[PDB]
């Protein structure tokens, strides 16, 4: 096991609607963070497995760096797939759980304290970031990588600036070697949970590209 | 807990290609299958839920009874939902984990071992998509109730496979599991499934085949 890296936007400006959209105004307000995020699995509350490391104030939207990092993760996902499932592909242990990851929890969605009438937003708004299938804001896919610069490389639109001021504050957050333990088997119930709670949902792989396209990030060809 | 029930057909006629396809012969020379056929998810081994409670040989196919009677299955299903799932519903405990049943295992599959008699059928696992056509399963808390959706099943098999299901030894049977266990499978179904597209679509046509509404 080591580490694994996830970024992606939290949310674009102007891209949702109502309740859902988040402001320049209300980002400016809440970065940084008062503490750091943790990152979970579906918002289960006890599934911390990550920390976001930065967060950016992009021109499109806030974008943020985060590092996964639970020894436990790995050995429950390849445990649940099936003995030929890769075929005959060679592949390291990191590299299947990357796919595993990817493909099980291929979005991110930044949750927010509830605000009583006329609290003003500061930096305790954002609560956590949970990985998930479909996030409930436009372009909310995520990337995950070995390294930091590869998970944050797929995103084009991604200015240069806010890039190298996200990789800076990543590079010295206190977050940036911690391990996240948990039990195999609370593990396996977070993840189970996810599956549960998105077993309903319709036609979620096209739901899956057009995050990615509003993201900005290449589009997956399934053409040969 | 009191148990769930489970029917569904387990084959059609003239519908599978090849490699998949049970005759009305091999069929016929198959029932009543020689011991009881375990119940259990994605065919894993220490895994049963369950127990077929008869099959009956309908005009269209093979159809099949079954009760699924595993407390920690209830318990397992229920945490995982997340609080809103339901809306501001109140269902008991039992009409939930019918609910998540049907839509997280919808369907079910038949396997066999390799002339033909009655020690053929080998066991029945609970699924996502069944291979074979028409495989989709009703979960529902008494037999008459689980099998009443399929429009299509004949009356005279309707009624024999509820005798015969009556009858079974089988019947008030339970099946304890570890929650450990039975998380790890059910997550493996998620799993193994998720790179699966459009399957409520693959599962309406499988419902449509089976003759459901
Ligand atoms: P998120 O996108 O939710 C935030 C709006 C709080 O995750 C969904 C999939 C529940
Ligand atoms: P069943 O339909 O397979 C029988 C033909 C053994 O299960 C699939 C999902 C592998
Ligand atoms: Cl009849
Ligand atoms: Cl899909
Ligand atoms: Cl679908
Ligand atoms: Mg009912």
């Amino acid at each position: 096991m080591g580490p694994v890296y996830v970024s992606g936007y939290l949310a674009l400006y102007d891209r949702d609607g109502g309740e859902l959209a988040l402001t320049r105004e209300i980002v400016a307000a809440a970065l940084p963070p008062a503490g750091p995020l943790p990152i979970n699995i579906d918002h289960r509350p006890r599934c911390d497995i990550g920390a976001v490391l930065a967060v950016v104030d992009d021109d499109r939207g806030p974008f943020f760096l985060g590092v996964v990092n639970c020894p436990q993760l790995g050995a429950v996902l390849a445990r649940a797939v099936g003995p030929d499932f890769f075929g005959d592909m060679r592949l390291s242990d990191e590299e299947r759980l990357l796919y595993l990851l990817s493909n099980y929890l291929p979005s991110a969605s930044l949750s927010s304290r509830r605000l009583a009438p006329g609290e003003a937003p500061d930096e305790t708004l954002f609560a956590h970031v949970a990985l998930c299938v479909i996030g409930r804001r436009v372009g909310t896919i995520v990337v995950y990588d070995a390294s930091p610069e590869a998970a944050v490389a797929p995103f084009r639109q991604l200015s240069a600036r806010a890039r190298s001021e996200l990789l800076a504050r990543a590079a010295e957050s206190p977050d940036r070697e911690r391990v996240w333990h948990m039990s195999e088997e609370a593990l396996t119930r977070a993840l189970l949970s996810t599956a549960v709670n998105n077993m309903l949902l319709r036609d979620r792989w096209e739901l899956v590209a057009a995050r990615r396209r509003e993201a900005g990030v290449r589009g997956h060809t399934y053409l040969q």
